[PDB]
């Protein structure tokens, strides 16, 4: 039922679990296990507390799979259609993509109209395929927060969006992985993101998971017909309305209650 | 200048060295190293008959990055368009879908209109960014070849291409990495398949690597100004023209010249 996190110390690098109330690092400590998330927890006895540690992303996945188009909104806002034409698909994210809290989004200079994309996302804890539906929670360690950074530009003229969304730092995941999955309820969660440009900051989509086309269940029987997901796969589950472009200095906060805050800097590469 | 294998043995899994005459098994040695591809390749001493033991694809990339629409006929064939509306374009293959040298492609129910795709493979032998054109060399390990598996229906139901060629068993690489680079010429280098159906064997593809629109070159600093290639990285240069469709019992069989012959049967999942 715990938190958990990677870490990077003075010393090395880490699986932690997070404790400490709601989500504040100044209160928070990150208690060393010996293994992975995988099995029971090994705890050594080490702590340090979050502040004097940098928390990375928690999990170095071996692929990132994603749902696009599963909010209908979102596929009004991006496409200028509804949603009836453009159904939720099936695309990947490198693992080279993958970055931390607090970590750059470095934005090359050839990729224009980028945005954020705050997303659920599912972290896979045992392999899987040819899941069921209805037997969803089986295969999933727990929850968390990514950013499905997308250039718009690139999506485009490239046609097939993986250049446009699989550009290094475009997948920022964490802060940490919720494990406690029945804290979590699908039919009502709220999704929010707040972009910090020119020193203000503005609340930008505010949604809810019950907004999704495809349900998590489906989502997880769809993808697991086609390929094999191993322990630590990240499932990008879609994102809500109320996107848009990010420049050099912009801070992008995506808010999932009950899993926590996932923030980074946004510069020129 | 070595070829370098991956197996599986009446011990257990190794890198290896594949000696001999050929690009046929019975007359095919495997010598074990003790580490990997990567470095001053030490032998262990032990030796197989390369028909005792089980070729595997010779690597588990991180991930591979594929260029579709490469080959101007090609283009023409499956989408009914000349190459000029249809550029190349970027895309991934997850790890999941890559298979070893006879190892059966699975095709599942929904599933149709799977075409193979040979194709000319590069396997990346240092980590790297931003890389130039002209020095490209200088990042490969090697070369093998790949089979882009591909559900003509899904690719274009789906839009995005994904799921179309990364349902397992839809990335066949080897047989082998074949690390002497200079020995193969890029200008000059035919590509041919194979295929099996109802007993009687047929020569479908056959081209020249001579073809490619975007060269090797440019493709590695296409690739790379967006994304770090990693050690083991695996990118599929495109697929010349006459693919067509697969079915239970099939057998395909890729062969370029200098490298060697991947071939796999084809199943119903
Ligand atoms: O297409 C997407 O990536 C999405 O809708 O989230
Ligand atoms: O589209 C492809 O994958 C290709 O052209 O090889
Ligand atoms: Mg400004
Ligand atoms: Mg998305
Ligand atoms: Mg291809």
């Amino acid at each position: 039922h715990m938190r958990f996190g990677r870490i990077a110390t003075p010393d090395g690098m880490c699986f932690c679990s997070i404790e400490g109330e709601g989500d504040d690092v100044a209160n928070l400590t990150a208690r060393e296990i010996e293994g992975t998330p995988f099995t029971e927890p090994k705890f050594t006895g080490r702590e340090w507390p979050l502040k004097d540690v940098r928390l990375l992303a928690p999990m170095l996945p071996s692929k990132v799979v994603a749902i696009g188009r599963n909010y209908a909104d979102h596929v009004a806002e991006v496409f200028k259609k509804s949603a009836e034409s453009l159904p939720p698909t099936l695309f990947l994210k490198p693992p080279t993509a993958v970055t931390g809290p607090e970590s750059p989004i470095r934005i090359p200079s050839f990729a224009t109209k980028v945005e954020f994309e705050g997303e659920l996302a599912v972290v896979i804890g045992k392999p899987c395929k040819n899941v069921k539906a209805d037997d969803w929670k089986s295969v999933v360690l727990g929850f968390t927060i990514i950013n499905d950074v997308s250039s718009r530009d690139l999506q485009f003229a490239d046609g097939q969006w993986a250049r446009a969304k699989g550009i290094d730092t475009f997948g920022p995941i964490g802060p940490w992985i919720e494990t406690d999955i029945n804290s979590i309820d699908l039919d009502n969660l709220p999704i929010k993101a707040r972009l910090t440009h020119d020193g203000e900051t503005q609340l930008k989509q505010d949604s809810n998971s019950n907004q999704m086309i495809m349900k998590m269940g489906e989502i997880i029987e769809f993808i697991t017909a086609s390929m094999t997901l191993l322990p630590g796969d990240v499932i990008a589950t879609g994102s809500p309305a109320g996107t848009e472009a990010m420049v050099d200095g912009d801070y992008i906060e995506i808010e999932i209650p009950g899993i926590g805050k996932l923030g980074n800097p946004v510069v020129d590469a």
